[PDB]
């Protein structure tokens, strides 16, 4: 499973990458509107972070209409190979995802709901659909049940689209997507840095660490 | 999984077309008896959907005897490469299927309730075999029950037919066609554009077009 | 289970109520003005319904605000012992359910689509509460998991609320809500016809009455 | 559960009561109007069966409309407190039901073939249900299922009708009603007397009635 | 679960008598025959068990023809309060527990193989119904879903007869008719010796014996 | 179900009560020291929540020690009847629980992460267990699974405790408590106002309320 | 679900009194030894245990045969009404069990490790059944599936032993005990310990104190 | 399945290895403190194993910080070609994998306790992973769940590192191991020693040697 942070900070995208766990990143309008105050501009802040990630870095289009979704997608694949297009679950989306498809420019189907809308994107040749587990969650379904039917769905037609779980709240969504088999999970830095952690880990490297200090002082290992 | 349009209405399968998420065309002597009003002619009808539509396109045959349905499937054939024989599940049907499977012309039997029947016209040679949800469950049984058993018998035998889910009603029934796995579903035009529809879709993107227009003031996305 | 009818329409009503399995109706704003059209009145409409209905009609209110949702609930009880207010699933509408509840005024918690906005709608009193299985459809999801999910709540909680299936589309709305349980379905007439009719039953009637002819040619009982 | 003998043969009839596991009997058109040849009239069928048969005798009514079945109906009732009026699943049916049962006249819904059909006639206050399971296996659908969804509904709902499970074919109809539940089996001759029998049974009478003349000559139990 | 004796032999009876655990007895005519030989009649055999077993002990007839079965049930009947009637599952079978059952004498049906021979058996109103697991291995079906089955079925209709496992040939009947809920046990004198020991058992005392001789070597416990 | 709000914020509590969907509040030190700022004493909070909450009022000792938790629990207890003392799982923690418990003071245990020390907190006589899910799926593991296991529990011994299920994150805990059978769920305000509401809701109340205009200009209900 | 000590130390016994959390005590021959060292003789601790203990308290008897075990069960009781005597699974021990429990001397059968062995004791009138969960684990079988067994059989035949979960050996045979429902667990005090204990608790507690030093200086609670 | 013992005990690993059921050893800081004791140096106990077992031995860096524990990591690779190098689950830990695994040197991922902890060190490119069971055990949480969960998660993404089972306790965590079909388990040697043990086995050696002697009293097979 790939892991991507879901933010447009460069200092927490920065510092996932340094920890090498991080495949890529995800933005959005929202995300990058966040990052894009005081001064700083927000073409500035997509071309950094397509420099500094090896990975993909998902960039969505802002135009609601055919046209003018290909032609800003061009425009941010030719900031970089690793840039990927993000583009609403729309009509006009799909269309622009078949075409861009056919110019073998990657593609990321965002604000998807249900299966049904995953498998259409698929159709229409999307490289990554992204369902959006929390914002299920907030109205009331369990999000994860529709990543379990998509995987499900993809298994069965052997669906090359990757599943791209978003709006990811929490490490029960991480490991629940694990669980099932989803291609990706798109998490924000702070459940990123949760995900290594556990109290026992902390516990038991104290206590071995004491345990050491019985036999070697200063806590080395001379060999 | 394909997904069909089940209409003989001439703007719907162009609309549909246009969207690139239609696959291919189902009619009947019902949908297309509606179109054939105030001055139209079905032959007219049938030779213009072959035009617009690259993919299959069902069309059904109206004798009840052998001879006559295999005379009508040749010049249904004759009509275009794509033109699918649509031949009820009789005896006299699954000789004609038998007889036209061995001519390469491409059949669909169509009246179809339960998996026997849909068996029998596997083993017919028949290319789709469309078993109707709908009707199912308006004389109160699940019709995608009959669905799931055929996807378990077509893979016990390694069978060649498509699944082609007919009579469908609402999404649920194309969201269960999935997850079974199902070739096919053909859907009336109703049903085909609430697929690509989630309220989530709609205020996700209105929220993050109004996050734009706080770094973007002609909401345009320059790069 | 009790069975409902989901109209304002008077002929449907008669018919339904006049084949003696319909035990009650719902109506909303959008059944109530289709009928209301050529000059008939929204009032009279509802009176009427009220006159021929023996068991519980169900009449939704029309003010967003706790103090008008009241006024109006007041003026609905207050036409016919067998009225029940319907009262959208709102922070001012729980309020008005609660203070209507304490009024011993029997309410209907309408517009719900997940099974805490039924607990909370159980929590204020409400007489009803009515799951709309067929919007959820409509968006992609199995409605009836929803009124599953209810019934297992409230029998964890002994809960006096009666599960009201609604939005009802297909007789397998009706058949999966009675193998669950719910407490009630109100369905359109079209459903209702429907319910009693079965292909075998019918065939079986013909058989049996050409078996009689054979033993009594005129076809009467002569005990 | 309860065993009635599906026949209006005197004989078997006769055969069955003289064996002790015969709770009532019910008949049909087809079944009444295949004994009455040579001379035999219905009417002295139907008065014989009433007299030798202690428990339930279940006799269809022939008019299709209200007047006439309830007219039928009360004709039946006074041939005998035993006799149970069985009135097929229409509209005109369940009409003549309840007006029956609120005459103390106990009634048998017949033509029964789904889940929801039972309930309408349970919920018109019929004595006895009766789904037909051989004929739905004939036309491709486990019979079975429906009475196991039946009874489930019946449970949900604390529903008095009792389930007389009809159109029995063999022996696995009876062992999987008894699995589910039903109240009542209703089985031709032939299929009743096959439940007592069973190859090893015949095989272990046979090797004790060997074993005995070891240390009995003449086969006697001398205490 | 009541647990008796499945054996003609005085010797083993006497033994599990003294053991607390053995609940009443079963004999047939193989085991009656096999110890009334070398001047051992039969006669006296079924005279000294009545006298050693408290509870039920069970003693086939051996007629097939009901008037025979009833008079030699009548004289087990006199030899004592406990003897319970063994009797066949056949026709004249269930009119002689019939007759038995209304003249308040105990009944076992025996040479049962399937469930409903076991229901029909009950509904003649026999004390216990003795299905024959061991004989069904034998003949490659798993015995003991017979009893699983019959357990449903006497629970649907709080059913009164006991369930006999019989035909026990080890101790995992044994665990599979307690987990079940069968009613009753009889087993063969080398099976029921095995019930108690485990080599775990074995073990663990002759450990606590030489853990005590560190603390007391007399090997006592003054107190 | 009960639902209180977890919360030490005294406007989020007003609000709340005036839903009319709150049914006590917890607090927690966290909580407090929050609202415990600039002037605002931690004392006048928590009488005044005591005040305004007609439900009961959770709120937690500092001390760690058996005595000064006893002490502790004495004061919080005077401020009024429907204070509840929070007291953490530790052995003085039990020990005081078991104390207060036969003084019928109610009492809290807080910081559970697994079924048994809930087992432990009831066994000590304790009216609430509150379990922490949310800090449990910051560690990787699914919280809502011990809460399953403490119903299965508290279900198998018949326990009075109720469970408390805290550390709520989202909607979706809220409703597998309701689905499991919890005796109350503690809510963030934020999590609160989302259980009300649905985007369905949202659009059937705007699409209602244009329907009626057609019948009525001024959107009232004249009855 | 009661939860003993298994161990004759009398500071442990002690230390677990002192919590509130011990209902009982279990020993055996070999715990008693080991604590009967450097002066101390196996009287004075089984003595000084029955003391500390107002619950059931259980003392192993060392003799093998009958006679012996009941004249050491009687002393065994005459120690104090709490005393309990722990009899092991043999043939003498089940009439052991079966003679003491007609003079109403509370019992334990021990070194059980099959359901049918606590279905044998039970039915000698057993007051407790100890099944060794530990010695199944060490010989490679899953000792607590035998647990869910007697579980199920006791529940089965109404039965009043109660299941005492002996050989624990950590705190998953504990959960799984409660979870399946035993009446009793007895545990060594090393894991009677760790049953309280979480690192989330700690983590928890230490973070709440420091919250609260921002509001109270001197970390009290003044109310 | 690989078999590991988990010590640093020299004495255990030598007679586990001429036993020929050892695979290879894990150690950590508190086996082999507990081993340098009293004279013996632990850099002496580390290189004996390594010379011992032919198999992987790992030994675990006790730097906490990315550099040293690459610098430990080196010299540990550099004593012997079977060295694994074990690394706690950290941030620095993850990067010290990353690097090692570079450099073609075997790693092992320790002290993990949830699965996504597991992924993580997978994606790091880790030899091995150990997740603790019995350290879950002990708060609580059945540690084999994890196993379970990695098992599946490893196998949807075709994942190369092995599954080391760690923390073992008994031989029913092995048996489950094994089920799960993880790759290795390392077990302390009193594990270790009991795998191959069945009183079973013992018994029926005892009595084929009996059995023997019948036809060979000297008790050996002359062919
Ligand atoms: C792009 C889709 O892969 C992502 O940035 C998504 O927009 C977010 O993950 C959605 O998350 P929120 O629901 O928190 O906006
Ligand atoms: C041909 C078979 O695929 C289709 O046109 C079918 O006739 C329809 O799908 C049947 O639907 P209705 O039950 O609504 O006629
Ligand atoms: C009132 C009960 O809430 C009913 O009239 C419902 O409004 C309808 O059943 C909703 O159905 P539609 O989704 O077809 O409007
Ligand atoms: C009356 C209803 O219980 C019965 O006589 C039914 O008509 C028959 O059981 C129907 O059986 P067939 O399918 O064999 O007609
Ligand atoms: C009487 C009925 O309970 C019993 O004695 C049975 O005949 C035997 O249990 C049958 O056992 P076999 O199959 O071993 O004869
Ligand atoms: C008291 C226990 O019922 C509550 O206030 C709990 O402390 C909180 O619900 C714990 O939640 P957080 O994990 O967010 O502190
Ligand atoms: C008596 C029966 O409850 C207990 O003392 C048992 O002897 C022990 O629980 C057995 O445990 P070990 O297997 O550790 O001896
Ligand atoms: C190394 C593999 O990670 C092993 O030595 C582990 O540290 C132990 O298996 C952990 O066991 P304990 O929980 O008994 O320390």
């Amino acid at each position: 499973m790939k892991i991507f942070l879901d933010t447009a900070n460069i200092d927490e995208i920065r510092t996932g990458v340094n920890w090498g766990i991080v495949d890529g990143v995800t933005t959005n309008p929202a995300l990058i509107s966040k990052e894009a105050v005081n001064g700083k501009k927000y073409g500035d802040i997509i071309r950094e972070i397509l420099k500094i990630v090896d990975g993909p870095v998902s960039v969505e289009v802002v135009s609601t209409k055919y046209e003018g979704m290909v032609e800003e997608a061009r425009k941010i694949h030719g900031l970089g190979d690793n840039a990927v297009v993000k583009i609403p679950m729309t009509e006009d989306g799909l269309r622009a995802i078949k075409t861009l498809s056919s110019e073998h420019i990657n593609t990321n189907c965002t604000l998807v709901f249900n299966p049904i809308q995953a498998l259409l994107a698929a159709k229409a040749g999307v490289t990554y659909v992204s369902p959006f587990v929390g914002r299920l969650d907030d109205i009331g379904e369990d999000g994860m049940q529709i990543i379990d039917m998509i995987r499900t769905i993809f298994n069965n037609y052997i669906i090359k689209t990757q599943i791209l779980v978003a709006s990811i709240r929490n490490p029960i969504h991480v490991l629940r997507s694990a669980v099932i088999g989803a291609d990706v999970v798109t998490v924000p830095f702070n459940v990123l840095k949760s995900l290594m952690k556990h109290p026992k880990t902390d516990e038991g490297l104290a206590k071995f660490l004491e345990d050491w200090k019985k036999v070697s002082p200063d806590g080395k290992l001379i060999l």
